[PDB]
């Protein structure tokens, strides 16, 4: 069996309170992020060979793909890669950023607090639905840029290094309307580690 | 003061139970209706004279404001006369179709049956954050369209008849992912007569 899988969250359900409620992990894993995979694998059945592409081939190619599925796998292929990023990025671990992802920050933001500022109001900024992204170009050279809907900067070979979900369904259950406190949260939880290693495997 | 106002819910903030929740209402309206207007009458202080548009007519030359705030208007205009119809178009009161929209509905769509699957359908077909519409042209032909985040048919010079929100903050309290749920019963408190006024107003 070939088919797309979801991956399994890698920690409890609870592990990220008090910051991400266990009601949206299991709402978001189990349903939104479950859904996204079987519309995919539903959409591919007609071109079976597709499902020997990685996700990554499938974003890179959507203006190549057979017209009937291009949009599908667009957002499908999109939702299930971002939310397998967004799950990893989290950790319930203490982490901090080092290496040559901590210098690349200060280099190309000034300081941490500054690239925190700047991501914190694009993640706000987004208007409908969307996420935040830090993006490296292939020389390693960092940014931050927003996509709508399940959009990706894979699309765009830009290499997500930390994203944030700012679907209204990501944070409406424990903030509401307030955005601004889920952003700030999030920082509490975001694995610097697993960023390090998108950024090392440039 | 010619400042654009949040219009003051119709009803009770608890009046559309069991369909749509008190605390859902607060928020929508206490929180994201408020919100795009204060957005709007922001952008709109450096043009004062723009105060003295109605909504219907930013929203309908959208390409010909001024540059620096033709996208504020469009997402905020478009968030406050959107939201001052969905509240209109939704009352505890039981209602029907009736008159001339009955008909319409009967011969554009071949039965209120036929009209109700095709708008469900729609809605729950939106990607991302929009709106689901039942639009009327100039000459009174009836159609079902979709618009994302918070564009509107007035802008494609089409006039809504009756139209249902689905971004997530719209039902996600209440049914969390089950968009199903919340479209199937919304129709209890869709507002016929105040859709037939709709109508008629061509
Ligand atoms: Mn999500
Ligand atoms: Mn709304």
């Amino acid at each position: 069996n070939n088919k797309f899988k979801v991956k399994p969250l890698p920690y409890a359900y609870d592990a990220l309170e008090p910051y991400i409620d266990k009601e949206t992990m299991k709402l978001h894993h189990d349903k939104h992020y479950q859904a996204y995979v079987d519309k995919l694998n539903a959409a591919l059945e007609k071109y079976p060979e597709l499902y020997n592409y990685s996700l990554c081939e499938l974003l890179q190619n959507l203006d190549s793909l057979p017209k009937d599925i291009a949009t599908t796998v667009r957002n499908n292929a999109g939702g299930a890669y971002n939310h397998k990023f967004f799950f990893d990025i989290m950790t319930p671990e203490k982490t901090i950023p080092s290496e040559s992802l901590k210098e690349a920050i200060d280099r190309d933001f000034g300081s941490f607090e500054k690239f925190k500022q700047e991501f914190q109001k694009s993640a706000l900024d987004v208007f409908g639905s969307g996420w935040a992204w830090l993006v490296a170009t292939k020389d390693g050279k960092l940014s931050i840029m927003t996509t709508p809907n399940q959009d990706s900067p894979v699309s765009k070979n830009l290499t997500p290094i930390i994203g944030l979900d700012v679907w209204e369904h990501a944070y409406y259950l424990k903030y509401q309307n307030r955005r601004n406190e889920y952003i700030d949260n999030w920082f509490n939880v975001v694995n610097w580690n697993g960023a390090l290693e998108n950024y090392k495997n440039l």
